[PDB]
């Protein structure tokens, strides 16, 4: 009877339309029993060979991606309790499987009897790629270890966990623990309807049957939307300082605090690190990563170095203008200031009526232009092919990607319109299928990709087009290049097509690239045509999106390497347990990214969660990393002339061949100066926003 179920059938594309939340919990456990023994039989007849190791597991691999993949784009879309009950019920086993097959120790050994042989010289690029994924997958997960060290190894990173939890509460305490009622009206003053009708309730929770957002006992607390609105929009000095130091030592001290449990997590990284080989932790992280250490530590004193004046300037910008304004906080300027004068000053010059930007960008429109863009680009044709697959609502679409001899190259899902009952707000990319020779059906000799595209505009009612937000059509832009990159791949070899281990700072290249045809002029005023009027987008409105734009980049490149550095210094160059302390880390790389120094008491590292409790310990460069790259990747578009069309199609085409054509077969510093001609510069990005 598992037999009827659509998750266990072959299928050419997902049974969407046909899946309930029923056949979740029978088909996963199915499925997953099938694998677990497909598993065992691999492994009793591994031998270091394609046949009998690498394409045995691409279809271990691929099924369970595939399947999984299904039913929880399912889960985003077409949302039901009792698909979500289903999901996470057999989440656990799914991990515990996947876990179960990379611990293998057969399919380990066999790799690395493919690396050591004398073959290994005769095998591809894709190929070696591949096995050196697995090995390193492996190796830094321990498996490599002698059973001693294995267990050490595991120790240290059973009481990381803990440590990362600990850390988490510790915070997560901290900042519940302040509350603040404030009941007369006039320290409230700036916030807006929003916040008030937040911080009443907050009070209405707490006892405070009658509060309201007008008339008052408001409670403001620490969290993320309490603490931004009133470091935004309190006019009241003292609230905005009140909060500011509060949020800045949450866990610096007490029973609460954070800095030793700090210290100890960075030491266990340490014995890890060398239980590994490597130096420090920072080297561990980087083993995975297009960048290194020094490389990643030159690049960031190059930004840094640029964005310093820039961010003075930022400063002696809103000095000048709350000196216009009159305020005493004028040319006395400090931290709990900054953020409210920025959003005074952005609210004066910067500033878009969204209303009246709205009704340039229309999503068919939109979405032609994109289409328009990647032929022009990239030489595809995307062609509606509505019909050929299977669908969960009526209005999703599917298209066919066709290369520049009619062929398929890929086929992309399209679900547009927002339906907030069942569906997950925002925009995003999702892959279906990836590019495989291994999974092809017979007499294809690939299997070609398959994606996902998901936003959510209001649909067209009467007159009225789906809308969009210029951000809006900003993310749709980028998803699309994410879209691409899977789609446009023409590696063959399945585990590393598409964006399979592609380095994590490298994959965020295309995407990010994408949304920089935004702000080009002639893209943007061909998209933004008012959907009555037929005009174009005002030029005035054009330029002041690209003054928005470049606003306080200098500062804001500056906050963010901030965190990139503190997390390389911490996990590269800092003893713990040594000469120098946690806090002299802290204040000493806030004084060369910091304008304004830190007060005394602020502690931001015990907050600083991204790297103690998440998972970006010394990989925060990352975000900057990618930033650069896809500003420059872009550079060489302007370097060919962005209105030489030929031009921008020699150049589109290169980059067709290179980023989005080799997916993860080929390290991506090979592939980017492949593209771009030489190694990525920081000129672009500094440029673009203004800092050079
Ligand atoms: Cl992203
Ligand atoms: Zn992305």
């Amino acid at each position: 009877t598992l037999s009827s179920n659509p998750l266990l059938q072959n299928f050419d594309f997902p049974p969407f339309d046909s899946v309930d939340a029923h056949h979740v919990r029978p088909g996963i456990r199915a499925l997953l029993q099938q694998l677990e023994a497909e598993l065992e039989q691999l492994e009793k007849a591994v031998e270091p060979s394609w046949p009998k190791l690498v394409e045995p597991l691409e279809k271990i691999i691929d099924r369970l991606s595939v399947v999984w993949g299904m039913i929880n784009h399912l889960k985003a879309v077409k949302d039901t309790p009792e698909l979500r009950a289903a999901i996470e019920e057999v989440q656990p086993e799914k991990v515990k499987f996947q876990l179960r097959l990379g611990q293998s120790k057969p399919i380990y050994n066999a790799f690395k009897a493919i690396r050591e042989s004398p073959d290994w010289n005769s095998l591809s690029e894709a190929r070696q790629r591949l096995v050196e994924a697995q090995i390193k997958e492996a190796v830094l997960s321990g498996i490599a270890l002698e059973d001693d060290k294995r267990e050490e190894f595991n120790k240290i990173e059973q009481e990381l966990e803990k440590l990362s939890h600990k850390f988490s509460e510790n915070v997560l305490d901290a900042t519940k623990k302040f509350e603040k009622l404030i009941t007369d009206k006039k320290e409230i003053e700036g916030l807006p309807p929003s916040a008030l009708g937040l911080f009443a309730q907050a009070a209405v929770s707490k006892g405070h049957e009658t509060a309201t957002a007008d008339t008052g006992p408001w409670l403001i607390t620490l969290d993320a939307p309490s603490y931004l609105p009133v470091m935004q929009h309190a006019k009241n000095r003292a609230l905005r300082e009140e909060v500011y130091r509060a949020y800045l030592s949450r866990a610096s001290s007490g029973d609460l605090d954070n800095t030793a449990i700090i210290d100890q997590i960075l030491k266990l990284r340490l014995e890890k690190a060398k239980l590994l080989g490597y130096r420090n932790y920072a080297e561990v992280s980087m083993a995975t990563k297009m960048a290194t250490v020094e490389k990643a530590d030159e690049l960031l004193e190059k930004l840094r170095s640029a964005s310093w004046d820039p961010a003075v300037q930022d400063i002696e910008d809103l000095k000048s203008f709350a000196k216009n304004q009159g305020a005493a906080e004028a040319d006395s300027l400090t931290h709990w200031d900054i953020t409210f004068w920025s959003e005074r000053l952005r609210e004066s010059k910067y500033d878009i009526n969204e209303e009246e930007l709205r009704p340039y960008f229309s999503l068919p429109k939109v979405m032609d232009a994109l289409f328009g863009l990647a032929k022009t680009l990239f030489g595809i044709d995307v062609v509606p092919a509505d019909g050929v697959a299977p669908v969960w609502n009526s209005d999703v679409r599917f298209y066919c990607v066709k290369d520049s001899s009619g062929n398929p190259t890929a086929y992309f899902y399209f679900d547009p319109y927002s339906r907030p009952s069942e569906k997950r707000d925002g925009a995003w990319m999702d892959e279906v299928f990836s590019r495989s020779r291994v999974m092809a059906q017979k007499g294809s000799s690939v299997r070609l990709p398959v994606a996902q595209m998901v936003c959510n505009q209001t649909p067209p009612v009467g007159d009225k087009p789906s809308l969009m937000t210029f951000r809006e059509v900003e993310t749709v832009f980028h998803e699309f290049g994410h879209a691409l990159q899977h789609m446009l791949t023409k590696e063959d070899e399945g585990l590393v097509a598409g964006i399979r281990n592609i380095e994590w700072d490298a994959v965020e290249l295309p995407s990010q690239f994408m949304e920089n045809w935004c702000y080009h002029r002639d893209t943007l005023m061909s998209i933004a045509k008012h959907y009555q009027t037929g005009e174009t987008l005002p030029e005035n409105v054009y330029k002041k999106l690209l003054a928005a734009r470049t606003f306080r980049a200098g500062s804001l490149s500056l906050r963010q390497l901030k965190f990139a550095t503190v997390d390389l210094e911490l996990h590269t160059k800092y003893m713990p347990g040594g000469a120098e302390t946690i806090y002299e880390v802290d204040q000493r790389v806030s004084i060369k990214t910091q304008v304004i120094p830190p007060l005394p008491e602020d502690r931001f590292l015990c907050s600083f969660s991204h790297i103690f409790a998440g998972g970006y310990a010394a990989g925060y460069y990352s975000y900057k990393w990618a930033e650069v790259l896809s500003a420059d990747a872009f550079s060489a578009f302007e370097d060919a002339g962005l209105d030489d069309i030929k031009a921008v199609k020699e150049t589109g085409q290169r980059f067709r061949n290179t980023i989005l054509a080799l997916g993860g077969g080929k390290a991506p510093l090979k592939v980017f100066v492949e593209f771009r001609g030489r190694e990525p510069s920081p000129e672009p990005l500094l440029r673009h926003n203004g800092l050079l």
